[PDB]
C-alpha cells in the first residue's frame, strides 16, 4: 500500500470508495462543491492499483468563545475499504494530514465522527453536544413572560441573500459557528427542493434577525423536522417558535439544537420540549496548544490565576489566565494539571466541565481549588452550538 | 366543600382517593411509614361527606450548595377526586399548606410533579434534572485514564447499617440530598424482596465509599435497572461501574442519574452512555427569599457584586454576594433583576443557568454583565442530584 | 374458456394479467429478456375475449449431483385472473405444458412457488432450501483455523466478463446450478444501478475464484443484503466473508444461502450467524423417472443394492444402484418402495432424507435397511444450493 | 482467590451467586433436586471470604448413535461474580473439573451454553441443533399419505408412571437422550401447575407410544407452546400432531424440536411449519478420544477404511471403521486428519457434516475421498435430538 496525494486520475477511485462508505454520497456531482474547499495538498489516498483509503481536510473558519474566528482544518471524506481493515491505514492517513495541517499553521482541526470510539486516540475530543427536542405542539402554550404574542412563510430559493446575511451574523456571534461559502448555500437550497421518492419541499420562517428551515417528515406526516434555526436575538428565537407551534396540522416539531436551548422555558409546561436524542457533534483536535489557548476568550468573573498544564505528548506550558485572556508559554516546572490532547479539545468550546472530566480521571490535578478555577475560566458566556455537519 | 385538617376518621376516605389517584398506592399499609414524617397540622382534606381532595407536607432535610441542610416541607399525597376538577380545590389546598409551612418557619418547600404544567403557577420551579443513561455494556471498555482495573455482591437486607452510613455521607455532601429516616429504609429493603407477578430480587454492589442497588427488568431479562447508586468518591463511582459492566448476562444497564454523571468519560466510546430520557426531578418553592438566599453558599470565583432582586409578589431585596456568602435585605430601590418565584426555585440548586432563563424572558435584567455574574454565583461546585421521589 | 398457444396479439393481455398477478412485473420491457428463453409452443393462454390464464416454460440447464447438466423446463409466468378462480384453469394449463414438455424430451421441470400448498398435487416436490443467515458483524471474529487473515471492491458493470466466468464455473460444479444466458446478465446488471425511490447501488467484492453482490437495505441503513455470493473455492468463500465482515458502517449482513453454508464455522461464535428465515427454493417435477434416476450420480460409499420403486401413477422400475451409477428399467415385480412423484423430486438433489419422508409416510418401505441405503445413495457430496428465482 | 471443593457453609454463597447469575434460579429449594445428581467432589468454588466463582458436574447418562449409553459429566451451575471478570476464574474451574472428570473415568462431558463464544476454547463443540417450528394451525391440513385420520387429553400429575415409561423408551432409542431421574420428574410436574403471575397450567396429550406437554403462552393467548413431545413411533408423532392441530382456539403451535422433525411433510403445505429460531443445543467435550470413538456405532453403508486422526493437544490415533464399529489405537504415523477437540464433539452425534467443518478449515485433510468417508461414517441413522436443558 502507498500513501500519496491523489492525482486527477485517483478521483474516480475515491468517488467509488465514497459511494460504498457513506450513505450520503450519491456520485461525483456530490463532491464538486465540497472539493472547492480542499486546498492543494489537502488530500491523501492509499493505493494497492485502486484506492483502498482516503482522507482530506477543508479550509474552514470556526468561531470560539470571545467571538474569535480560527482557521480550522475540517477533516472529511475519511474511508478505509472494507477489504483493508486492521492495517493501520486510518492511523497513517491521520498522521500525514496532521503533519501537513500543523506545518500549514492551522491552530485546530475538527470533524464529525461516524462512531464515538475512533478519534479519541488521534487527539480529537467531542466539543459540542447535539440535543434533539421533540415538542408535542398540541399542548404547547407560551408562558406569560415569553416575548411576542414579524415572521413570514417564504420559499428558501427566493430569499438566499437574507438567509446568507442572518447566518453570517449568527456564525460570527456563536461558539461552534462555521463560515458557509457560496457553494454550500448552492447545495443547501438544492436539498430544499422536493425529491421524487425522497424528502418533501422545505419551507422557511423568516424574521429580520432569524430563520428556520423545516420540512414535513417523508413517512410521518404529523412530524415537522426543523433542519436549521439561526436566531441572532432572543426575540427572533421566540417569534420563530411561535410560528413553528402554529403548524396546526402537525402533532410534533423536532429540532437538533444545543443543551441550553431556551425553548423549554418559553412554555407553561417545560416537560413538553422532550429530549429524544443526545450525541457528540463537532470534535476538536488542538494542533498548537499555545496558539489555541491564547486565541480564545475566558470568563471575566474568575480572578487571575497561574498554573502549569501538561498535555500528554503535546508539551508543558505556564498558563496564566486573567481579564478573560490567556498567556501560554513553554516551561519545565512541575505540572499541576495533566490531560491527554482530546480532553483539551472537549474543554475548549465550554461543552464539558473540567470537574466532570476530573471525576473520571481524564483531567488530573491535586488542587480542587485549581479545578474550580479551570471550570469557571473555560466556561463560555454564549452557549456552544453546532453549525453544520461535514 | 370544606377544607379542614383530616380527623382519624377522614383517613380511610384519603386512602381511597389515594388508591384511585396514584398507581404506587396499594392500601393503608402503603401510608404507615410516610405518615410518621407528617407533623400535627401537616395535612388538609376537602370534604363534600366523603374526601374529594387532600394534600400534606412531610418534615424533610434538603442539602443545598455549600453542604447546608435546610428544614424542607415536602408536599406529597396531593389529589383531587375525578368528580371535583376545575373547582380550585388544588389552589385552595396549596394556599392553606403554604400558609402553615411559612408560619412554621420552613425556608423552602419541595415536590415531585406528576405533570410539568401544574406547579409553576404555585411558585414551584423545576430544580433538578433526571437524566437516564442506557449503556450497551457489550461494547463498554474503560479508558486507560479510568480509575481501578473493592466491590462485593451482597444481599441488601444483610448490610442495612453500611447502606445507611454511605447514604448519610452522600446526602450531606451533595445538593439535592435528603435525610432518609429509619422507616424509609424499612420500605426500601421491603421492595428489594422479589414480588410474585412483580419486580425481581434486588442485589447490591457494596464498596466502602459507595453502593449500587440494581434489579433485572421484570419483562426485558437483558436489561439491569440501577434503582440507586450513591458514591461518596470518584474511585467508588468507577469501581461500582466496572462491577455493573461486569454483569455479562446483560446487554444494557440503565440508571436515572444527573446530567454531569462522569460515566460517559470512563469509556473509550462516550457515545455508549446514551441519554434515553430527561425530565424535571425535584421542584422547589422558596417560602422565604432572604432566609433561602442567605442559607446557601455561592461561587468563590465570582467577585463581590451588589444588585436589587424583585420576586413578582414576593418582595424586593438588596442582594450582596461575595466570599461565597449572600446578604439579602429589604429595599425599595429600583429593581435591576425581576423574576417570578418559580424561576428563583429553578436557579437555587444550580440546575438552570440565569442566562438561559433570561433568553426566554423568565428572568429580566438590562445589564448583560449582571446576568453573567448571576450565572457564575448560583452555579454549584458539586453537581446537583436527585435523592428519592416522594 | 379456451386453452391455446398465445398469438402476438395475446401478449398485451398476458402483460396485463402479469402486472396484476406479480409485484415484480412492471410492464412489457420486464418480459423482453425472459421471453428469449421461451421456445416456440412454450406458452399457453386461457381466453374468455381477454386473457384469464397463462403459463409457459423456459429452456434451462440445471446441474444435478455428479456435475450432470439436464435440459430443464422452467415453469414461469403462471397466473389465473382473480375473476376465474376454482375453475380448474391451473390444472388444465399445467396438464397441457407437462404434455408438451414430456413430448419435447425434457427429463425434469422446475419452478419457484409463490405458495407451498399448490404444486405438490401436480407432482412438484420442494428440492432446495433457502436459509437466511443474519450476522451481527459487530461481534464477528474469525476462528484461528479460518483460511486467510485477494478481494477487490468493484462496480459490477465494469467486470461483467469476470462475473460471467466465475458464475459459469460455479453453476457447472454445484447441484441447483442454472446456466445464466447473456440477457439475464443484462437484467442483473441493470438492477445493480440505484433506483429513484427504490433499491440503492449494488457493489461487488471480486476474488479470482468468487464474487459477492451486495446492497445497503433501502430503509435499514445498518443492514447490507448480499443478493448473490458465488464461491468456487473454500478460500474464495472465506476471503469474501472477511471482506463483508469488514463493512464496518453496517450492524448486520444478511444472505439467502443453503443449510450447509460453512460461514457459522468460520467464527469463534457460531451462534452469530443466526437463521432468520427458511423456505423451499427450487421445486422439481421428474418428467421421466428412468431418464432422471439414470442421469444423476449417487454416493460411492453405499454398496451395490437392488430394489423395485413404484411412483404412484408414474410407473414401476427395477432400480439397481452401485459405483455411484443407477440402472432403472421397467418391471411388474412387487414394489419394495412406493411414493408420489413429488416425493421423488424432493429426494432428487439430496435436500430431503428418505428416512424423514418415510417417518411422515410420504415414502413407504417395509425394509428399514433399504431406507438407510436410499438415504445414503441419494445424498449429494456437494451441498445443493439455489441459483436464481424464475 | 482460592479454588476448592465447596463446604456445606459455602452453599449459601453459591445460592446467592446463582440467584444473581441465572434468571431461572429462584432460591435454595431450586437446587435441592439437581444437587442429588452432584457426586462427592463434583463441585468447585473460588473464594475471595465470599464465593466469587463456582462450577460443578452432574452424573448423567447420554445416548449416542447405535443406542449406546455413556456415563456423562453434565457441567452446570457455572458462574463468575460480576466483580471478578477477566481473572481466568472460568479457565481455572473448567481445568480442575476436567481433571476430576477424566480421572473419574467419564468418556465425555456435556453442557448447555448461555453464549456461543465461551466453551469452544475449553474443547466443547455444539453437538445438537434446537429448531423452533411455528405452525399457523388455521391452514394446516394433513397430507393424504399422513398416518391416522388413540390420544387422550390428561392432567400430567395423574399419569406420571406412563410419562416416565414413554420417556425411558424414547431416551434409550434416540441420540441426545438423557436418563431423567425421579427428582427431575418431581420438578417437571411441579412446573406443570399454573403459577400466580406466571406460566399457565400445562396439559398433556397421551398416546400409548408418545406424549406432548403443552401450555398456552402467558401473554399471547392464541399461541400454544409444546414444552416436550416424546414419540417412540411415527404413528405416535402423527397422532400427537393431529391432536395439537385440533387446538382450535389457537392460531399458532410452537415447539423446539430438531432439524429432521418430519412434521412439515405431514402437511399439504410444508411451508406452514415455519422455522422461527435455530441455536446450538447440547455441547460435547470428548474427555477420552479412544473410549468415545470406540463406544459409538457408525454407518454400516460405508465400507471399511483406515486413517490417522490427530486431535490438537489430545493425541494421535490409528482409526479403523468397518461393520459400524471403530477401533481407535495409539500411533505416531503421519496424521491424515487434524482437528481441535471441539470439532470432534460437534461431529460425534452426527449433527455437523465433516465436509462442512472442512470447508471452514476446522477439519483438515488432503484426501477429499477420506472426507466423504468421514461424513458417511459419523452420520446417525436416528436423527439427533435434545433431551432437556441443564
Ligand atoms: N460524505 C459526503 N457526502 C456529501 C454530502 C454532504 N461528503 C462529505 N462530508 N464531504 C466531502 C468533502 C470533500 C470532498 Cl472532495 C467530498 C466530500
Ligand atoms: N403515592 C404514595 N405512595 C407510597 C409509595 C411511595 N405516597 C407518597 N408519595 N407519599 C405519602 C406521604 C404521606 C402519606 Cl400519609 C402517604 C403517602
Ligand atoms: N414475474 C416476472 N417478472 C420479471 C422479473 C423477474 N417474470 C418471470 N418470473 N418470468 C417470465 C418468464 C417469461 C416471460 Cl415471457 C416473462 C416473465
Ligand atoms: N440454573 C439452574 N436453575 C434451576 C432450574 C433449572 N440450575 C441448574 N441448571 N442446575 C443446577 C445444578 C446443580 C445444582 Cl446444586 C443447582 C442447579
Amino acid at each position: 500500500v502507498t500513501l500519496c496525494s491523489p492525482t486527477e486520475d485517483d478521483w474516480p477511485g475515491m468517488f467509488l470508495l465514497a459511494a460504498a462508505s457513506f450513505t450520503d454520497f450519491i456520485g461525483p456531482e456530490s463532491a464538486t462543491a465540497w472539493r472547492t474547499l480542499v486546498p492543494t495538498d489537502g488530500a491523501v489516498v492509499v493505493r494497492d492499483s485502486e484506492v483502498v483509503g482516503m482522507a482530506l481536510y477543508m479550509d474552514l473558519r470556526l468561531t470560539v468563545p470571545g467571538e474569535v474566528v480560527l482557521p480550522t482544518a475540517g477533516l472529511s471524506f475519511v474511508a478505509v475499504a472494507p477489504t483493508h481493515r486492521r492495517r493501520g491505514l486510518l492511523r497513517a492517513m491521520c498522521a500525514e494530514l496532521h503533519r501537513r495541517i500543523a506545518d500549514s499553521g492551522y491552530p485546530v482541526a475538527a470533524l464529525h465522527a461516524s462512531e464515538g470510539g475512533i478519534y479519541g486516540r488521534f487527539g480529537y475530543g467531542p466539543a459540542t453536544t447535539l440535543h434533539e427536542l421533540t415538542v408535542d405542539r398540541r399542548f404547547a402554550r407560551f408562558h406569560a413572560d415569553a416575548p411576542g404574542g414579524s415572521v413570514r412563510l417564504v420559499r428558501p430559493t427566493e430569499h438566499r441573500g437574507e438567509f446568507e446575511a442572518i447566518y453570517e451574523r449568527w456564525r460570527q456571534q456563536v461558539p461552534g459557528g462555521l463560515l458557509r461559502p457560496q457553494v454550500l448555500w448552492d447545495e443547501l437550497l438544492a436539498e430544499a427542493k422536493a425529491a421524487p421518492g425522497g424528502d418533501r419541499e422545505s419551507f422557511a420562517l423568516l424574521h429580520p434577525d432569524g430563520y428556520a428551515l423545516y420540512r414535513v417528515d417523508r413517512t410521518d406526516l404529523k412530524l415537522a423536522r426543523v433542519s436549521e434555526l439561526r436566531a441572532v436575538t432572543a426575540d427572533a428565537h421566540c417569534a420563530l417558535w411561535r410560528a413553528l407551534i402554529g403548524l396546526d396540522s402537525m402533532e410534533r416539531i423536532s429540532i437538533i439544537t444545543h443543551p441550553q436551548d431556551p425553548l423549554p422555558h418559553l412554555l407553561t409546561d417545560t416537560r413538553l420540549a422532550r429530549t429524544t436524542w443526545r450525541q457528540d457533534g463537532l470534535w476538536l483536535r488542538i494542533m498548537n496548544v499555545p496558539a489555541a489557548l491564547e486565541a480564545r476568550g475566558y470568563a471575566h468573573e474568575v480572578g487571575e490565576f497561574s498554573t502549569v498544564l501538561e498535555v500528554s505528548d503535546g508539551g508543558r506550558f505556564a498558563l496564566k489566565i486573567g481579564d478573560g485572556r490567556a498567556r501560554c508559554t513553554p516551561t519545565d516546572a512541575a505540572a499541576e494539571i495533566e490531560m491527554d490532547r482530546d480532553v483539551l479539545g472537549s474543554l475548549y468550546l465550554g461543552a464539558h466541565r473540567a470537574s466532570t472530566l476530573a471525576a473520571a480521571n481524564r483531567l488530573r490535578t491535586k488542587d480542587s481549588q485549581l479545578l474550580r478555577r479551570l471550570d469557571a475560566a473555560f466556561a463560555s458566556d454564549v452557549p456552544v452550538q453546532t453549525a453544520f455537519e461535514f
